[PDB]
């Protein structure tokens, strides 16, 4: 089975796309799906090697059940809300996702105009963000974003849908959240606070030794260990976005995994947190203002 | 003296952010303009030499007022509204013009960050716009847009302020103007009358010949010769922007010249008309709702403030 | 493991095409010359990594095959077909060697060319020769977006490489080539919109036609063939333009490979003697094919051990 | 006065087109050069910044006379066939050049078709040339070719007719020569002694010492002293061309020059000799076939027609 | 299932190679470095990509393992075998761990040669370090391209990685370092093609001599060696200059990499000690190895398994 | 008009300083090189333009100025002057030519001082030689951005070259070497907040201090310097980290040019001796200076005429 591109090269641009299916639209968005991997080569051929053009559809919970008849994919559910006691992770609507990139935004918007054209009548828009990486892999907290990412072997791993449910392997995961920043707050930590949040050395990328990384830093929360004492991993790519006018400085949050339980955990991690952290700093100068998750199916099941 | 980076190389993204000064924040104001170019080398010096990220920074007829307490540019007055039988050119408020350019869009917006860091308190948004242009410079009608820009030294003399004015020398003048298109109406003509709105060809973007060129094709509208038979020229840095959700493909203009007199009667052929062309065809299929006028000082001038 | 020629490529911008046919008493040179040609890549190309790019691929044709070899023949090697349809006729000319020399730039195609020449003179004649350019944008001179739908990766493998149905040339592939000259005037006369519908894509954006729309004797409708089975059958094309604007021609140099020929024939057959649903491949009427070969590609290590 | 792009930057691709103007056929030039600079920006600004894309337009000594009425520039004749010893320089006929260069030679090919598609029915070609430069600036006979040229203000008070002229500052003199080298007889002599034809080293390409450069090697004969003890320069940009099935191998020579009599001074030592040199020996693996003349007017010269 | 260091790198134009010796008790301390230095290759070379291409692969001699690892040994690791010739010596210098760092740019390389000696600081003595560039057209000090027969791929693949010959150690390789230092006053007086007869190919155009004129005491001569089988014997080099011009410096720093040490050793002895046709490999007239060494590089996940 | 050496050089990210003593007898051989370094440049740079960006500013101190040389000298020219502060010394050390050579790659700049030094050899003794290279983001070895306040344009043409003030060697410059060694152990004991302080920038994103933040003593405090007339005294830097992870050498070699040395001079002054506010630039608590030499580069046509 042939994967969509979830495992991409680097890129410095993207549009993350986030709609619902209107009552009568499900036709048109079937006939969409089936074309969409045809869209991506028309509007990127002619820009290659430079242009790394790439889109990735998901599919939700529920819309799953109004498009297809069948089976289902074993981990497919909506997006659980968690009630923390300072910190909530909510959960928005969305049916379908386009994650879109390259290495500049002009292609990402060439792809996205030709889906939404095809769509138009049968969806409503539920969000749309326009990311860019600074030119250091930084983020809008000024970290290194993207380091302990698996690569090569390690990620097809972690990220693809295997044996265990293999009328869907080649598939994958996706947990959207869109964060919003308090920079002013984030500006008044000295660098040295800051790392204690992260767990990591800001200019120079190191981790901080076991001996002096606090318990409720991001790094710490967000490293889970399965039965057998393997590091569970997910491939993230987080994108800044924001308006210096209206103050909005952002990260969108994509996280992929072969199931779902990997994320939900370090999710529950993060937002109700445990014996020995209340939960992760990081949402001290973070608030999640979307949730969603999708199943991203092989290519070869949408080209059907 | 210095001039300001108006005579930028090519960039593939922008950011446009247009504010008024608040009433009492004319000090802090004052502040940023005397440190804009220090902040200009703090964020862009670090990613030389691709990185090429310029500001240029313009300034309203009625801010100028405020701000100081001589001379004034000889041609700086407020936007000029065009009131067409068809179409309209509004004018809407606008005190600093901050026209960021880079190679890459989180440099502008590292840029703008450090800009609105510094004013927040004294200034009041009104527009700010993300650009970026297509990868063949084409804009969101599917021309290719730039390629009758002036290069060089004619660049240099059809821009700079020189001896008319001197104590301004080394200045400029922009107008800006944002688009809003009607892509739906624009795809359902053919090719062919496509070019006869622009007035070149859509593929290879050869202009079209004296005997087929219509009269009121874009090109013909806004190519003007002066008494002499000189040509006048701008420079424009046109740039898409939109956003699919909503629907909105854009165009925000941008052009520059050494007196506003230049702009305006392209402005005036477009929206009122000549003997033989009620309006420009493009303005059928394209909207303008900012329009402003600002000038943009040398560099030297802004750095000898207080 | 059988290791392929570098049918499989990357993107390149030029390419020379020469093909010989073998003297009476020149197979000695030319078998020397084989079991050099990897080793003459390399140390024309080496130096000039990673940008440069050079790839040679040799073909030999059914004739010179029996010439050069005993034992088994590639079971798919015969010589190319004449197709004489109602209108149009694909000729067949001949050819024994082929070396298909791609790069991303012609100097480097140039220099490896004269190292083989040089090696073969006095064994063999030319037939052919074309220098090859693609314009900026992947496009042809037609001005269409030309090799959107190859196949890539496992895909492109499967429908290119020779594998168990002929285990003894596992790893080589077929090559057919057709030199292509093009009416540009009679092109030219066509509204974007009627070229659209010869080539069954959109000129400037390159999205297909949608099914309804697209006609049945369009390019892509007419070389779209599905196996029994259903499946897509797909061919590995890298068309390059050539020309001379002083004589006035104007080309396509067509190359394609695939596992067997079966599948470039029944493509050929559709596009020049039509089906019940179209006459021709409308293609045609703008392009006059003047060369026509058929060449099998051993893999690598066929070569190397002679 | 602006002149035409002949200071241009590097560029890896060419091609070079010569043509006779025909019978009748002057208003329809006249025309296309009043619009090549506007074709030059269509093909080559959506290709932009890499490209690099430029023409330079040139016309001869007779077709002056056919298309415009009053001044001529000062230097402008038919070129001067060299009859010598043993080497000669042919003319051959020429009445308009376009010497078109970019780093692809798609650009440039979409130009000449542009061009040429204008005056179809109103000229005659006579040489088309598609040149390619190696990749680490060396020429057909694997010698780095362009080092001496000048560069910045030096290139422009070479190159760049000024108040000696004044109507017709900003333009400058092309002249022209296609060549074909015997490859077999030059890849029979020793490195050693290919240096000493050039007069510098083929890998590092150092000039060699006074005291050991040959004085019929290429350098020392077109190494020209002026009135004031100045060095005479000119601005090449020679490129290789080819066949590999004809064995045709070749470098395809222009140079400018505020001036032709610097280029003809060069052109009488190399193929008449001097004193101490019989001719030069890079003649002895280089046969010319082609030889015009061309002045290449200031950019707004054309424009203003 | 094993990972590979990245022995197989892409080209690279710089590079730090780093011995050192570990120091008595400094063992414990060694063992959580290479723990964590694939973690550090991340940290420094993840915020340059994707063009930085920064990596370290990491060696280990046959005296340290004894001293950090219990259990088993890989089947062909042992010190560095001293071959003393009638003219030539290649000489065994100490070394316990190598650091092999390879990146687009020197300031990467640096950065990650310094967190690695920060840990190690104290527990570690150095013996060598030597920073190298590459000649922009692959050519080293003698002005010969070096690289162009290095196997690729599949090949490249499997004449370096360790597999099932012994098992528990696949994924690993064998490097063999020497540092050479060469006499360019003696080199630059002979003639260009007295010194293709050195080495065996030619200068400018980097193709090998004929088998008839290649003499067998020339470099390409005396390491091409066949297997029983007939087979070539591959190794992976990645040699890099070096020198300092104050001191007169001139260097080659030669890296071998192979499956089994035997490959490696099988050239060093037809180069040191000669054959019945050939005294000795002549470009060590020209050429002092001053350092050897050989070291085991384990899978990636064999080091972060500690 | 007087031509000057390429002083004025776009970025770098690589050099080699080379400084020398000329050796009893040696002044005919400088003479002569003197007069061809032009020529070596051209040689060893044309062939990888445009993107190898080679140069080579040539240098003279004051001693060898007058073994070389009759006649009128520079009106500044003066041996290096010694600063013994009560904490911090700036030494000189000897020198009497400079060879600044930078490029986009090592590998150039090595292969013109090897030419160089190839045809001294003989007349000169070595004094220093290092290799510098960049970081990718404009950081020196402290972790600071490095040359953002550097003028520009026609700013630093009145800055660095000598005008009409000395007119018979318009077109030279005035250079001042030193090479500085850093404790990194000590300086990254502090906060970056501390380290801010030093400097008088934020680490991260290179903004300037506040005026009321800044301290007396940071480095950018003490080397602001205006004139009489209120005109700030500017100097051309271009500062390169060097070093060595086995002995613990982490450095940055300190250039700066200047129309006179008395700029330079006094920024010095006011680094090692203090001012009534502050004792010594705090960035001298973690810096030593181990060289420091003074030269005048004349114009190019100076040293043709040679
Ligand atoms: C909706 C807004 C606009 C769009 C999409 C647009 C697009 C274009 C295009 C495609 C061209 C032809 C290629 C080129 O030379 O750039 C062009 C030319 C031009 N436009 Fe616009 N334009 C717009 C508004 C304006 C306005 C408001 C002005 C003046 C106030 C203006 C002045 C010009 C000029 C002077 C030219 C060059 C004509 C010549 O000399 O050939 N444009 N524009
Ligand atoms: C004058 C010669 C030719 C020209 C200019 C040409 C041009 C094109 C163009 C523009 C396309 C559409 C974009 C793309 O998918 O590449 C195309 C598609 C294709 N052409 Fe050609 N073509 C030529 C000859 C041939 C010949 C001789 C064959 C087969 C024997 C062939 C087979 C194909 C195939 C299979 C496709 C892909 C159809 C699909 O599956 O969508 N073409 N060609
Ligand atoms: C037959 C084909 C020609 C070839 C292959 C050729 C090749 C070269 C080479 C390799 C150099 C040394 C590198 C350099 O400075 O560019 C050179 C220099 C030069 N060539 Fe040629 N050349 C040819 C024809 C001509 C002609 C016809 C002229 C003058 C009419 C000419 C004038 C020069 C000049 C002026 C120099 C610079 C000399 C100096 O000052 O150092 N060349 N040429
Ligand atoms: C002074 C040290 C060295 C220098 C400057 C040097 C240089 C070269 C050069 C220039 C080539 C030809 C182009 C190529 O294939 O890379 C070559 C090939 C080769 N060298 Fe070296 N070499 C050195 C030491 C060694 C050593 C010590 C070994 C083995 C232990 C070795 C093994 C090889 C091999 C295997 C080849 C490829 C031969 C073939 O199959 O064509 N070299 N070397
Ligand atoms: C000891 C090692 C040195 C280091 C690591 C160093 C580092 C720096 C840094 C990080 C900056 C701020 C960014 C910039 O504008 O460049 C700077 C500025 C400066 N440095 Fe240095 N520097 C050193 C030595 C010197 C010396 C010896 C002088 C002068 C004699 C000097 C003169 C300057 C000047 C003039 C500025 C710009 C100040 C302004 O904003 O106007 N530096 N230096």
């Amino acid at each position: 089975p042939e994967p969509q591109m979830v495992l991409s090269p680097l890129t410095s641009a993207a549009i993350f796309l986030v709609v619902t299916i209107d009552s009568g639209g499900e036709d048109t968005v079937r006939d969409l799906l089936s074309d969409v991997a045809s869209l991506e080569r028309a509007v990127g051929f002619r820009a290659q090697p430079d242009g790394r053009l790439s889109c990735v559809t998901g599919i939700g919970s529920e819309a799953w059940d109004r498009l297809f008849s069948g089976a289902r994919p074993a981990g497919l559910h909506p997006f659980r809300e968690l009630d923390g006691p300072v910190h909530r992770a909510v959960a928005t609507p969305g049916d379908l996702l386009f994650h879109i990139r390259a290495s500049r935004l002009d292609l990402c918007f060439a792809l996205a105009t030709e889906i939404m054209g095809r769509l138009r009548g049968a969806v409503t828009p539920q969000d749309e963000v326009h990311g860019f990486k600074y030119f250091d892999e930084r983020d809008m907290l000024g970290f290194v974003d993207g380091t302990e990412n698996p690569t090569g072997a390690a990620a097809r791993r972690a990220v693809l849908v295997g044996a265990e449910d293999p009328a869907f392997a080649g598939g994958s995961y996706a947990v959207v959240q869109k964060y919003l920043h308090d920079i002013d707050a984030w500006e008044g930590l000295s660098v040295e606070a800051q790392e204690r949040v992260i767990g990591r050395r800001k200019m120079t990328d190191v981790e901080l030794s076991d001996d002096v990384k606090p318990a409720d830093s991001h790094v710490a929360l967000t490293s889970v260990t399965g039965p057998d004492g393997s590091d569970l991993e997910i491939l993230r790519d987080n994108m800044p976005f924001g308006s210096v006018g209206r103050e909005e400085f952002g990260t969108y949050f994509i996280g992929y995994a072969r199931t779902p339980e990997v994320t939900e955990t370090m999710l529950e991690r993060m937002f109700l947190g445990t014996a020995s952290a209340p939960h992760d700093r990081i949402l001290d100068f973070s608030t999640a203002v979307t949730g969603s998750l999708f199943f991203t199916p092989a290519a070869d099941f949408l080209e059907d």
